[PDB]
């Protein structure tokens, strides 16, 4: 059992207002046929247009909410809405486009999906709250058949062109008119009571209902993300490398070691309370400090309340020394903290839109993160960039321009002239730092933190 059997039953109650008389007894095999598609007993990689919840979770980067609302059915214009915010009007003859025939609408759909998905996934998964019109509109822009490869590269084909009779992936589909072998899932099959809005609004207040198809498309995908990444969590699912994952993760480790080491050297805290990932390792193994760990898994719904993490009777005295919250999202950090907090508003191919202001950050594993909130940092200040090193000044073993910087905290810079080794290491660190910030991470520190206290750690 890897794919969804076409012989699986499909509940049709949600479809009977657009499709009156629809049989209660229905399989995906009969539904696909009713949608105007012929599967021809083909064992060529595409067993079903519909996929399981587990297959959908593995392809969350491909998710595109899709809704169709009757503007006035083959006789009336249809409003096609996508979770990208696009509304297209198709005539049978928050962006809102005027009514156009299907032969031009389908070209826009291919362009939109290709621009949205080329850097995210090798496919598309239409996320539906199926009522009928969305399923019966698919024949006007979708073509199915055996799994194919792109005409210009090795990637799987996602588009088809009637002008050239060729197939393309999302990167090579300019001018293509059909979506080829898309996938889809109907959220209504998961067992819900009530309409889309009532279920969506239970968990999210950030997506309103402006009564347009793209609003329903957005709410549908948001509800699906809530069910699959908020109420249910699975950190055993791996996701392919699509960007700077490895550089970002390595940069995160370098910056954490740098910041914690310098905070310990500058303020000499006798104890450090490391709150977060139960599999955390000491980021500064040589530090003298008493290192105490507290287990908290990544919160995917609401940020942890500091009163629940710290209180109910451990060192007990979290007020002693410093608290390290490295990606441990809390409502309000104590004043004696070192914090790394992911900013959910960041635009990147790793960061997908999420539920109730939160975002779905996908880097090796999927992590739904509660909405970024500036008020969590009221007791702290932004951590300024700096590079600190106590290593000997020695080159060992890429051409040079001498480094001049007030933030290169080294013996050579104290002495008046940055050495080649510390200049190379400073530039590498600055690159790793900028990589982590641009990925969406934000750094915060206790107000007394001052890099001026680091200069006397070389004597
Ligand atoms: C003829 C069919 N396809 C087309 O319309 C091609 C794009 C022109 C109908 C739906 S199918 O089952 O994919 C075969
Ligand atoms: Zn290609
Ligand atoms: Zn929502
Ligand atoms: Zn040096």
């Amino acid at each position: 059992p890897t794919h969804l059997s076409v012989d699986t039953k499909f509940k049709t109650e949600g479809l009977c207002v657009d499709i009156p008389g629809i049989p209660k007894d229905m399989t995906y095999r009969r539904l696909i046929s009713m949608m105007g598609f012929k599967m021809n007993y083909q064992v060529n990689g595409y067993p079903n247009m519909f996929i399981t919840r587990e297959e959908a979770i593995r392809h969350v980067r491909a998710w595109i909410g899709f809704d169709v609302e009757g503007c006035h059915g083959t006789n009336l214009p249809l409003q096609l809405g996508f979770s990208t915010g696009v509304n297209l009007v198709a005539v049978p003859t928050p962006l809102m486009y005027k009514g156009l025939p299907w032969n031009v609408v389908r070209i826009k759909i291919v362009q939109m999906l290709s621009d949205t998905l080329k850097n995210l996934s090798d496919r598309v998964v239409f996320v539906l709250w199926a009522h009928g019109f969305e399923l019966t509109s698919m024949k006007y822009f979708v073509k199915i058949g055996p799994e194919r490869t792109c005409c210009l590269c090795d990637r799987r084909a996602t588009c088809f062109s009637t002008a050239s009779d060729t197939y393309a992936c999302w990167h090579h589909s300019i001018g293509f008119d059909y979506v080829y072998n898309p996938f889809m899932i109907d959220v209504q099959q998961w067992g819900f009571t009530g309409n889309l809005q009532s279920n969506h609004d239970l968990y999210c207040q950030v997506h309103g209902n402006a009564h347009v198809a793209s609003c329903d498309a957005i709410m549908t995908r948001c509800l699906a993300v809530h069910e699959c990444f908020v109420k249910r969590v699975d950190w055993t699912i791996e996701y392919p490398i699509i960007g700077d994952e490895l550089k970002i993760n390595a940069a995160c480790r370098k910056v954490q070691h740098m910041v914690v080491k310098a905070a310990l050297l500058a303020d000499k805290f006798p104890v450090l309370h490391d709150i977060g990932n139960p599999k955390a390792i000491k980021c500064v193994p040589q530090a003298d400090v008493e290192w105490k760990f507290y287990d908290a898994q990544p919160c995917s719904d609401k940020a942890y309340k500091i009163e629940e993490l710290f209180y109910s009777y451990h060192s007990d005295k979290f007020t002693d020394g410093v608290c390290l919250f490295w990606n441990c999202n809390v409502d309000r950090y104590p004043a004696n903290s070192i914090v790394c907090r992911f900013d959910t508003r960041v635009l990147s191919n790793l960061n997908l839109p999420g539920c109730d202001g939160g975002s779905l950050y996908v880097n090796k594993h999927a992590f739904h993160t509660p909405a970024f909130d500036k008020s969590a940092f009221v007791n702290l200040k932004q951590l300024p960039f700096f590079y600190y090193s106590d290593s000997p000044c020695e080159s060992h073993g890429i051409d040079y321009v001498p480094l001049k910087s007030a933030t290169c905290i080294t013996r050579c810079n104290l002495g008046g002239a940055v050495c080649r080794h510390h200049a190379n290491e400073y530039r590498l660190y600055l690159d790793a730092y900028n990589m982590m910030i641009s990925a969406g991470f934000s750094l915060w520190v206790y107000k007394q933190f001052d890099t001026y206290n680091l200069w006397n750690t070389f004597t």
